[PDB]
């Protein structure tokens, strides 16, 4: 809870384009292998892109949810709004993973691709860390409890994978992840907080940067970030922020963003 002179939480924003609007919905109850929405908006991607380059916010991530082709379009109008700005993801593989690089994103987030039957598919992963590089390959592990566990889900969020989240396996993928996105997908987009263990469980037991995201919903939960992460777990507010029809200040959250950046000069 007390502020660190070494560490430094990061707010990382989102941008989520379904069906070629940006809105904000429950993930969970995407069914396309109607989701409740929580905001639907005609502001092109690219504003949103432009705000996050204005306060200097690095290292948020724009998500095509969905395989709509209009979606793909809308996500190279926020990379081109904020070129090295943007992490992008959905539906990324072996053959389109390096075009998004040359559209203007510092990484591209897979989790599908690299799952064959249940399991990590090690030659699939070899794959994009051949093409892009590790350095901008970032991991989503999003998850789900299962049996005691944190089980990985996949294909939107609507398959069990067989592959549980824990220390072995970060240890393993930090070999191929420049970063970890992990979303607590049973807590995401509805608004009623955070998932304390898996927070702790990131902050734990990730070697390198992992943002966590689902749920946020007041400044409160921020300083749980800070303190189940050991200020080592980043954090992403989408449902939520005013900007996408919460009560939650965009503005308050930037500033909160800022004053983890503790100078004792
Ligand atoms: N059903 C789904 O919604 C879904 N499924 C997969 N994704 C992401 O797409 C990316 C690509 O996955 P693959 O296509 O490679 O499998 C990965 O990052 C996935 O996690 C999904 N979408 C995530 N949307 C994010 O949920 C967060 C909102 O948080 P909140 O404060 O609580 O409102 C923000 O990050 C939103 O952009
Ligand atoms: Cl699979
Ligand atoms: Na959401």
């Amino acid at each position: 809870s007390p502020p660190s002179i070494q560490c430094s939480v990061q707010f990382r924003p989102c941008i989520n384009i379904h069906k070629g609007k940006v809105k904000q919905i429950v993930g969970s109850t995407l069914k396309d292998l109607d989701p409740i929405t929580n905001f639907e908006s005609d502001k092109s991607a690219a504003e949103y892109a432009t705000l996050y380059k204005q306060d200097g916010l690095k290292g948020g991530h724009v998500i095509m949810l969905g395989a709509d082709p209009f979606s793909k379009a809308a996500s190279l109008e926020a990379l081109h709004a904020y070129p090295g700005g943007l992490q992008v993801g959905g539906g990324i593989n072996s053959d389109n993973c390096l075009s998004y690089i040359e559209e203007g994103a510092s990484h591209v987030i897979v989790t599908s691709y690299v799952f064959n039957n249940g399991q990590m598919d090690l030659e699939r992963l070899k794959d994009l860390v051949r093409i892009v590089g590790k350095e901008r390959l970032v991991l989503d592990l999003s998850c789900r409890k299962k049996e005691g566990k944190y089980a990985i889900v996949t294909d939107r969020w609507q398959k069990f994978s067989d592959v549980s989240l824990d220390a072995k396996v970060m240890e393993f993928l930090a070999n191929f992840a420049d970063e970890f996105l992990v979303h607590g997908v049973d807590v995401e987009g509805k608004k009623l907080g955070i998932d304390e263990e898996l927070v702790a469980l990131l902050g734990k037991h990730s070697p390198i940067p992992v943002t966590y995201a689902g749920g946020v919903t007041v400044m409160d939960d921020l300083e749980r970030i800070r303190t189940a992460g050991m200020d080592n777990v980043d954090v992403t507010v989408g449902s939520a922020l005013d900007i996408f029809g919460g009560n939650l200040a965009y503005k308050d959250v930037v500033a909160w963003h800022n004053q983890q950046k503790v100078s004792v000069a």
